[PDB]
């Protein structure tokens, strides 16, 4: 008895079921459908995401994606709620009518004050510092890979390179979202999807800027080896941008938990405007004693192993 | 093995690390102090409350609350942060500053509109179904025991008559809650606690009246085997006093399940002024296809067990 038995239940559910299914797209990927799936017997509409992968080697990798996020339950962790076996297998996940965080925050940059920006950042940490929990290693953390249900509630989506207990083998991989011994040596810890997270949040503060803007990936283990980081976005204060370099450590060790990051940015959504400096902050809209402030967390915010 | 073994960490919490410690109250229920809890070697202040009950017999009895408070983790259920060893044993919970939930609508029922109501209703049926889920019968349900962390969320508290998987002995109990089996013959399921679920959201929509105002306990038997129930109140529909009428059914198996509730009060909540009718509801303050819109439910909202 080395690990617990994973009770999870896995629904297979009716083609039969699902209705006014549409195209949202496709790429590397594989494909993304709009739905909405109708349970039998239920006066119940639930509007539903399918993905397929792009025949054997393709159910493969899904059932492996679809038993992680079987696996899975959190607020802010993507819900599997079922699978369909067609001659393909296809996930079927809950809606996200919003997208992607990194094509929101690029399409709505003259909307989105500090307010949402560090709260995005504390439900990204709440939501990998559960996956630790569960002894998860996501493996390709990026605004991407950050789905929003609402402007308001964010979940991280995409197990495909998820690994249990944080050696991988070769392959073609996101270089630089990676921590460098990620790069270098192949090894994948809690501690590296950090690094991520630092690259995610530099994702955000920038409005969706691609990092390392022009350089190829083969250049990426050089330059970082050398000392080279992601600069300073302009409306970072010092002390976000200083939780960013120090996601960014050489040492793993030396790099802050992910309960350490919802307790930072917790404090720091707060009062958010000491933190980011954006131009025109107040009229932005989207669809106790002095002395103990500044310390003060929220039980909720405060996670227990 | 008839139950799975309970791994849950119960926290013992130094007395030093205790500030600013002020009463809130006191009662049959014993006592309760807000204070600051600052973890030793840690930068952080937390607000919590500290339970004392009103000493052998005070101390099993608050350690059993202790027991199942340490083995629940749920955003609507009240978080135990850990137990202090002093003469008589204090509970350490989060701080809700804002009181319990029918103290909250007294106080604030000028102010209280429909989209909040039916919100109250399906977080205190989330908070249900998860103790359903781990086998828990509240056995104390009421308005008094739902507490307010902010307008917008609310969680269950009081777990002093707790019992897991759902016979019970004599005493003082809630005659006004309670459903007529747990009445007549002391039995209490988790069909028991949906019709205590009924006489909470009564107490919301009346803006917290008193359930039998005026009758005494030992009457309420005789009146609930005859067909009498709670009146309608003034703002409700029809359509949300039938759901209300629906918990308070001789037949346990005929009241809606916490998961039911769940998802009908949701459908609710997208359309409130439909289903709640309240004086001056659009200037309340407080700190797709068409068709397809009556019966759609959020996958976070339909709850698969
Ligand atoms: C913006 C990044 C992007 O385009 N990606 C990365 C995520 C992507 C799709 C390509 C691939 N991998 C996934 O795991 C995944 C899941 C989803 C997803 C799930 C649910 N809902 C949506 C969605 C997206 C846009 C619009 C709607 O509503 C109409 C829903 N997407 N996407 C991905
Ligand atoms: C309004 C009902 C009431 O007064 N009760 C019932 C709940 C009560 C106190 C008496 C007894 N049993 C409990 O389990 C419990 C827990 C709490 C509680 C926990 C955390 N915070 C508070 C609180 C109440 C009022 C104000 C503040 O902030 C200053 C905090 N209460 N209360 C109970």
């Amino acid at each position: 008895m080395g690990e617990a038995p994973n009770q999870a239940l896995l629904r297979i559910l009716k083609e039969t079921e699902f209705k006014k299914i549409k195209v949202l797209g496709s790429g590397a990927f594989g494909t993304v459908y709009k739905g909405l799936w109708i349970p039998e017997g239920e006066k119940v509409k639930i509007p539903v995401a399918i993905k397929e992968l792009r025949s054997p080697k393709a159910n493969k990798e899904i059932l492996d994606e679809a038993y992680v996020m079987a696996s899975v339950d959190n607020p802010h962790v993507c819900r599997l709620l079922g699978i369909c076996l067609t001659s393909t297998v296809q996930l079927i996940m809950q809606l996200m009518p919003f997208g992607c965080l990194l094509d929101y925050v690029r399409e709505h940059k003259d909307n989105i004050g500090s307010q949402y920006l560090l709260n995005w950042c504390v439900q990204i940490a709440k939501g990998m510092n559960y996956l630790e929990d569960r002894r998860l290693v996501h493996r390709d953390l990026a605004a991407r890979n950050v789905l929003v249900k609402t402007p308001q509630h964010v979940k991280i989506t995409d197990f495909g390179r998820a690994k249990l207990l944080g050696h991988a083998e070769g392959g073609k991989v996101p270089i630089k979202w990676m921590a460098l011994e990620s790069i270098l040596h192949r090894i994948y810890t809690h501690q590296s999807d950090v690094w991520s997270y630092g690259v995610t949040v530099w994702e955000l503060m920038t409005f969706g800027s691609k990092p390392y803007d022009g350089i190829p990936a083969s250049e990426i283990s050089s330059i970082l080896e050398k000392g080279e980081r992601l600069p300073q976005p302009p409306i970072c204060t010092i002390d976000v941008y200083m939780i960013m370099v120090k996601c960014w450590m050489i040492d793993a060790d030396s790099r802050p938990k992910f309960r350490e990051l919802i307790i930072e940015f917790s404090k720091m959504a707060r009062d958010p405007q000491r933190y980011l400096v954006i131009q025109g902050d107040e009229r932005m809209h989207l669809p106790m004693d002095e002395e103990d402030m500044d310390d003060v967390v929220d039980a909720d915010e405060y996670l227990i192993p």
